[PDB]
C-alpha cells in the first residue's frame, strides 16, 4: 500500500529532518500499515440529515447511559474529585463527556490509528493535510509513551481512547494523572479523567461560573439572533438588546450564542455561556454540548 509512495516518503524525509526520525524504520513501519477502505468510504459521505433536539437528546440521555455513568463515578470517584480539585473542572462534566464519546469504553474505537491517520493523509486530499499533522503527533506521541504505534487504536478518523482524543490534543493536553509513568487515555481511567479537565481547563473553562441559561424572546424578529454555528458574535447585553431575556440575572459584558431548539415540548431558547463555548471546543456542535451538559446534571442526580 504504502510501501514505496512519493507523498509517504515525502512525509517521512520530514520527520526524519524536523523531528529525529530514523528513516529506515520509520519505512518499516509504512510496510504494515493498511489502506482503510471503509474509512474513505465513511469521509467521502455527503451531508448527513441533522436532528432535532427533539431527536437528538433522547440518544444520549438514556437510562442506560446514565446508569453507566453513575458506576463510572461511583467507580473513580476519588480520581474525579483529584480532577476537579486541580483543574477546577466539574466531574459530571468529565463523566458526561466520557459517556457521550465513548459510553464509557463502549466504543473506543475500531480502527489502528496509524492506517486512520495514514489512509486519510496520504489518500484523502481534502483534508490530507491536517490528517498528516495529526500522523506527525501520533508518532511523536509513540515515540514519547515507548509504545509500539501499531498497538493503538481510535476512531475512523483517528481519536483515540476514552475521552477520544486525536494526536495533537494527546500531546497538548493528556496528563499522566496517577503517577505511574505512562499516559493511558485507552485503558486507564484515571488518565482518561485528568486528560478531559486539563483539556477543558485549557479551552477556557472558568471554575464557577454557570454553562446555559434558559431563554425568552419579546418578539419573532429576535430569533434572527440565533447563532449560525457555536462561536459568540455579541455580549449578553447585545443580545438582550435584540429581545433575547435569560432567567437568571448574569452580567451583560460577556460573549454568548443563542440557541433555539425544537425539545420535547416545543421551542426552546437557550443562551450559551462561556463555559458553554468550551464544551463546544470538545465539539463544535450546539445539541453535542447541551447533551453533555444535560448528561452531566441526570447523573449527578442518579448518583446520590
Ligand atoms: C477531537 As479532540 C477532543 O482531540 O479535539
Ligand atoms: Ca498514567
Amino acid at each position: 500500500d504504502y510501501d514505496g509512495s512519493p507523498q509517504v516518503a515525502e512525509f517521512v524525509s520530514e520527520m526524519t529532518r524536523d523531528y529525529g526520525f530514523a528513516g529506515e524504520q520509520l519505512m518499516g513501519l509504512f510496510r504494515d500499515v493498511n489502506r482503510k477502505q471503509s474509512i474513505l468510504d465513511a469521509i467521502s459521505r455527503p451531508a448527513e440529515r441533522v436532528k432535532q433536539w427533539k431527536e437528538y437528546r433522547p440518544i444520549f440521555i438514556s437510562d442506560a447511559r446514565i446508569s453507566r455513568g453513575v458506576d463510572f463515578w461511583n467507580k473513580h470517584a476519588e480520581d474525579l474529585a483529584r480532577a476537579e480539585k486541580e483543574y477546577g473542572v466539574p466531574a459530571e462534566i468529565i463523566v458526561s463527556i466520557i459517556g457521550v464519546e465513548t459510553f464509557f469504553g463502549r466504543n473506543t474505537g475500531s480502527y489502528r490509528v496509524m492506517d486512520a491517520l495514514s489512509t486519510l493523509g496520504f489518500d484523502y486530499p481534502p483534508r490530507a493535510d491536517f490528517f498528516r499533522k495529526e500522523l506527525r503527533e501520533f508518532l511523536l506521541l509513540a515515540r514519547e509513551q515507548q509504545v509500539d504505534p501499531l498497538s493503538l487504536t481510535g476512531s475512523y478518523a483517528g481519536a483515540m481512547g476514552l475521552p477520544q482524543f486525536m494526536p495533537s490534543s494527546f500531546r497538548a493536553y493528556a496528563v499522566d494523572f496517577d503517577g505511574d509513568g505512562h499516559i493511558n487515555i485507552w485503558s486507564d481511567p484515571t488518565d482518561a479523567i485528568g486528560s478531559v479537565a486539563s483539556y477543558f481547563k485549557q479551552h477556557g473553562w472558568v471554575t464557577g461560573e454557570p454553562v446555559v441559561s434558559v431563554a425568552e424572546i419579546n418578539d419573532e424578529s429576535a430569533e434572527s439572533a440565533v447563532t449560525r454555528g457555536v462561536d459568540p458574535t455579541m455580549s449578553l447585553g447585545e443580545l438582550r438588546a435584540r429581545g433575547w431575556r435569560t432567567h437568571d440575572a448574569l452580567r451583560d459584558d460577556q460573549k454568548v450564542t443563542a440557541m433555539r431548539f425544537v425539545g420535547d415540548k416545543g421551542i426552546e431558547y437557550w443562551v450559551g455561556l462561556p463555559n458553554f463555548y468550551v464544551i463546544t471546543r470538545y465539539n463544535r456542535s450546539a445539541m453535542y454540548a447541551m447533551a453533555v451538559y444535560q448528561l452531566a446534571g441526570e447523573i449527578a442526580r442518579a448518583r446520590g
